[PDB]
């Protein structure tokens, strides 16, 4: 009643990765100084379930959005079933799959996070949306410091085989229950009233903003300074306690191809933070409001995480094949991404010189300042690991979800290499041959969510999330007639309304 | 001894509001896109006691300022007395007030804050300063999202009658004790030493700032880079641990009409944050220091909340009829509002190009940074509701007072409509007529304050707040000979001195 | 959790009906043979709350539709408050409402249903949708067998 | 709605007639005059509903009832600017889906 438990069970296939041997991997040294990576590739696979749509069926998601104001994932239970190791013997063109009971796969869990975490970056390879599908475990790798392609001196590589790990044969299974230490309830509610209007019209404040700096006298403007009292007549000048959230300004781009300029500003015009001498695009953004009200076409170049409609190639894809999220629910407490955060007086008045004001493009945090975090879409990651550092501010990550000091440890799985026909005489060199094999089947993961129940005493019927009445060739979220599951649009997590 | 209890008792009159029926209220659609409001007007009245001068007599306030370093409001007790409902029967010109024992007034308290809070915005209608006065309850209303005058889709209206409420007849009374959950002690102390001077002169530091970049050689300047050690000789270059508080720069305006420019910059020149496509003046400001030392004339266009001397019309009022606060006590830890926060190097040195530096007009928060909050004036609001959001920074509100996650629930009071002479035959339409009536009398509110006692071992006699020896036609805070209570000047909350 | 409780409170005004005296009421005998009614008009008023929108705010209604498959009304609790009897003295054009503590209003409940029920026919006079409104009690009457007007 | 063999009894309310200035001498006829009066205020009714909770294991997002995003001069179910409450459309009781 208070809490919902979502059990999901999926079938997996772990291929042999990197021929059972580590490799470092680097940039091709044609890349710009901004993109270079020294990190290592690893034989181990890992399971990434951090998506929402992994756990929640779109119904249970719908049922979760609009019936309550917030949710956090208390408890996680995770286990594998029915591990079976197929060993392929390929002769001629015959695949000739064959099964063996002896060979084992070995699974390692982090517990303490010795290894680089490498989740919450929204990599693919997550458990697929629709349970009938079977997914290929994803490769495991990680990056370290680099100067160009070279590794500098501090680059460490952590060799996962050394860690103690429990091996699994056919007919074995293992659970580990992991408990999310804590986290504030995610905010599932959009606000009913914007910061700029917090106040009833009928009672005018007792304070005085400057109304008129000048007054007419002889047809020449006298300098007499005047005041006036804030009221329903002019709300703009009314004093307020609070300030809107931070703003890191981005670039607008319109879904209509005619409005956007013709040139490539994609890299140059986009906002980016420039770190360690190599600049990096800020894709996710700082949780800014997507578009000014009454637009719904303009969207910030970055700052709206963009899920692709499936069947879309990664190399280049036109606007129609990707679904672009909307932050419009945040317009109340946070500035529009594109719109400048405000204006600030540059110089001082004097009899000789007129006042001047320069816009503030990017505003940090000030005291007495509130901001509403980015929503968690059905396709968005549920957590991210708070990087362990001496200091941080408001750990809720930009991409979305729950910042966790201790996140669920990513388990790493590798099938044990089985050598093939050792030579009769002795040789000191390591084996260059192996039995080609892979292991498969049955991951089962369930997470126990808290739910903050909705009691909203508003008289007005509240907005919900609902599918359209209109007939269609294929229902939204329905598997297509060729057997390909599909998600039409992203689902924002906040359709409910709560007074600010 | 440790804690002070202030009991105030005032007489109130609740008229019938909006003819016992809700109305939405909107802008006249002549207003600029920046000021529009869709919100609703409500038959209910509410009690706003959040002022200081409500609770504290100027003496007890004086007694509270300069004898101790801080105070917070632990416990609130609130009750009404002697409710009596007058029913006016107006025939000819005769008012013909008449009393009835049967009719009842119904009072509702929020407890959980379902309704929009609508306090701490410093609206009028608060309990009047001087207890002999009797005040008209203020109207209750609230605003929601709007696109222009229209209501968009998320605008909710919360119909207060639906909530359970206990009705009150003549001879009934009700209390609710509300306890302020917590809050840091407000800072009643100005600092004895500014951040820039934290350090004794006599012992020079062990660090080296650059003193001279160049040196004379052949009458041409050699590039030899030199260092020197910070000491009492030059304090400006001395290294310090800490940084001054945040700065959001505003515009200066001088109380002398000759210095200010002749033009209207009031809207254009003033600093404003631009939200949801409609810009909003920042009246209260971000707790900046009012004026540079040795000025006391220049004051920031916004940022100093300005109380009017009574008897001042709201439409336009000259400088003399409003009292302007001074933040000068904050000059130590916070930058002057007008003065730029500092300078920052734009470009890099090279043999060809000279260094350059651009001023930073507005600075966010950086680590290792301290700021002193705005003082609470005798006329200023004591609390404000921390808007409920997923994240916020340093909730102490800009206007002043104590940020509260849970603020005292504003109670809403409405006299029960009594229909008048129903037609004999039946009619389905609701009644358009009522007995014109109002209820009145005796609100009693008391709040239990903590006090952090002052022990300051300084040898020097400390500054206090005191009335002037000089004779005058009317004493400060004395009721005028016509019976009109008056407050000459605002009273800052910090006259005490405490070493930083 | 399993069950929802909806409390509504409305203000009502009961006028004097039919000058405190019963009357039979009939068709005007111009009506067609298909519409004729002999029934009686009664000084009593009654309360008709059987509407939904009486009890459920549109939100709570919305909240009730799409979160669950069915609902039935177990228990009903009903009460009146603050009855006050105004006595109007009309002279000239002055209405001159005046209140008196002595006069009483008398309420009857059926318990066993002796009287003709006369609800569920969706008559007006139900408690109004929006609680701020105040409603005129509705008249009470009933019909019986008739041959024409007789 | 619900057919009920025993429905909640409709309560009937009448203000007691108060005669006005009886003639001094006796008369057998009933009074033709009365004090014109009416009584008023405060009916409070509450009903306790059962609810059969929805558990529908369909994978497809189900239809709900919701107000439209579109801006308007007056919100649905919002009291009009003249103080007149209004209901735009009837609300059917079944938007949920259950396999037959």
């Amino acid at each position: 009643g208070d809490r919902v438990i979502t059990t999901s069970t999926r079938t997996w296939a772990l291929p042999t990765y990197n021929n059972h041997l580590y490799k470092q991997i680097s940039s091709q040294s044609g890349a710009s100084n901004d993109n270079h990576y020294f990190g290592y590739s690893t034989p181990w696979g890992y399971f990434d379930f951090n998506r929402f749509h992994c756990h929640f069926s779109p119904r249970d998601w719908q049922r979760l959005i609009n019936n309550n104001w917030g949710f956090r994932p208390k408890r996680l239970n995770f286990k594998l079933f029915n591990i079976q190791v197929k060993e392929v013997t390929q002769n001629d063109g015959t695949t000739t799959i064959a099964n063996n009971l002896t060979s084992t796969v070995q699974v390692f869990t982090d517990s303490e996070y010795q290894l680089p975490y490498v989740l919450g970056s929204a990599h693919q390879g997550c458990l697929p949306p629709f349970p009938a599908d079977v997914f290929m475990v994803p490769q495991y790798g990680y990056l370290t410091l680099n100067n160009g392609s070279q590794a500098v001196g501090r680059s460490s590589f952590y060799c996962l085989e050394y860690f103690p790990s429990q091996m699994l044969a056919t007919g074995n299974n293992f659970t580990f229950s992991y408990t999310f230490e804590d986290v504030p309830f995610h905010s599932s509610y959009a606000h009913s009233q914007s910061l700029d209007r917090l106040m009833n019209p009928l009672i005018d404040q007792y304070l005085y903003y400057l109304s008129r700096t000048n007054t007419p006298s002889g047809t020449t403007t006298q300098s007499r300074l005047q005041f006036s009292q804030a009221g329903a007549s002019d709300i703009r000048d009314q004093s307020r306690n609070w300030l809107p959230g931070p703003c890191y300004r981005q670039q607008r781009v319109s879904k209509t191809s005619a409005d956007n300029n013709n040139s490539e500003y994609s890299w140059t015009g986009a906002t980016k933070y420039h770190l360690n001498g190599r600049d990096s695009l800020v894709n996710p953004g700082p949780a800014m409001a997507s578009h000014k009200d009454d637009e719904e076409k303009f969207f910030p170049q970055s700052g709206v995480l963009i899920f692709g409609k499936q069947g879309s190639e990664k190399t280049n894809v036109d606007i129609e094949k990707v679904m672009i999220t909307d932050e419009e629910e945040i317009r109340t407490t946070n500035p529009v991404a594109t719109e400048q955060y405000g204006s600030v007086s540059t110089n001082l008045q004097r009899g000789n010189r007129q006042a001047a004001t320069a816009d503030v493009n990017t505003q940090g945090v000030l005291p007495g300042m509130v901001w509403q975090d980015r929503d968690v879409y059905l396709q968005g990651p549920i957590w991210a690991k708070i990087p362990h550092t001496d200091g941080h501010f408001h750990p809720s990550p930009l991409m979305g979800g729950f910042g966790l000091k201790h996140p669920p440890p990513q388990i790493l799985i590798k099938n044990t290499p089985v050598p093939a026909n050792p030579s009769t005489t002795f040789s000191a060199a390591k084996f260059a041959s192996f039995i080609t094999q892979y292991s498969t089947g049955q991951v089962s993961v369930e997470i126990e969510w808290e739910l903050q129940k909705e009691n909203s005493k508003r008289w007005n019927p509240e907005i919900q999330y609902t599918s359209n009445y209109n007939k269609s060739v294929n229902v939204d979220f329905t598997v297509d007639t060729n057997g390909v599951y599909s998600e039409p649009r992203p689902i924002g997590t906040r359709y409910l309304t709560r007074n600010l």
